[PDB]
């Protein structure tokens, strides 16, 4: 809490040196405590350079997710209210659920870990489009290619989606998502996208029963992945995608997202309420899955589990 201050502080102050004094001084704290908490800062992994007459300066932050630095984007943000930041949760998702209730907040939870050192994004996010049922379903549409762009910024390979929540690049999924709506007695309370990605994973961090067909963004970054760095991008392309979401027609993003998709031109395994073999032949105009089984019978799917 003088943590995050401390930090937040710090991160805004970039490339600047601050002093302890000038720190004690914003801060409203003693310059003992800021003394402990610069140095418990470092003890986490923050590596900051102190030097004498001059102050402190935050030269990069560990792989971890700083409470104090996530406001700093969500100041900038037109839709986000604020983030909620957690070490450890069991779910992201359920602590999302809980804390829309008995407001209109927009706003996500991060957590370090959901119950491999850190190295997924995991995230829940709440937003409160005032929309019809009918335009429900396209949510994922829009939100996936959201995804599938802010991986891409920092992948050297090409980053695909496969319907209705899965982002692959290459042959290893990178990222799988959830959209959950609450409604009331009149119409939709808020929708809860929960979103899991892996970010700085080897392949050796991955289950071997899975490796195969797991990756990382980092598998596909030359350079190091900064963790706050793609969030900045991950939230921006979200806004941004949320936004289209709520103006525009899914057949407006529908070759884009056709021309996204890595399930084209081989067989899959189809599972739905259940299951049957053939291909993905289109995305009507609706979101709508078109598929040829094996007996050639077209069939329409609003929502399958597409299974290579």
């Amino acid at each position: 809490k003088y943590s995050q201050d401390v930090l937040q502080l710090l991160y805004k102050n970039k490339p600047n040196y601050i002093s302890g004094q000038s720190i004690a001084e914003s801060l409203n704290i003693s310059r003992t405590a800021v003394k402990k908490v610069i140095d418990q800062l470092k003890l986490e992994g923050c590596k900051i350079d102190s030097v004498n007459h001059k102050g402190h300066l935050l030269q990069q932050l560990p792989d971890i997710w700083y409470q104090g630095i996530i406001d700093q984007y969500t100041k900038s943000s037109a839709l986000f209210d604020f983030s909620e930041v957690y070490d450890s949760i069991d779910s992201t998702q359920l602590a999302a659920k809980k804390s829309l209730v008995g407001n209109q907040s927009s706003f996500f939870i991060l957590s370090d870990e959901q119950t491999s050192k850190g190295q997924g994004l995991w995230m829940s996010v709440v937003l409160r489009p005032n929309v019809a049922f009918s335009m429900i379903s396209k949510f994922n549409l829009f939100i996936a290619l959201g995804i599938r762009d802010a991986i891409q910024h920092f992948s050297q390979d090409e980053v695909k989606v496969k319907w209705p929540n899965d982002i692959y690049i290459d042959n290893g999924k990178v990222c799988g998502f959830l959209t959950e709506m609450v409604a009331n007695n009149d119409g939709i309370e808020a929708i809860i996208c929960g979103i899991g990605i892996n970010l700085t994973q080897q392949l050796e961090n991955f289950d071997e029963s899975i490796r195969h067909r797991a990756t990382s963004i980092q598998l596909h970054d030359k350079n190091k992945l900064d963790r706050y760095q793609f969030l900045e991008r991950l939230l921006q392309e979200i806004e941004k995608r949320y936004n289209q979401f709520l103006t525009l027609p899914f057949s407006e993003i529908r070759e884009e997202y056709n021309a996204a998709s890595n399930i084209w031109n081989r067989t899959l395994l189809f599972t739905e309420n259940k299951q049957f073999k053939g291909q993905a032949i289109d995305l009507d105009y609706d979101g709508y899955l078109i598929v040829r089984d094996e007996a050639g019978e077209s069939h329409r799917l609003i929502s399958a589990d597409i299974d290579f």
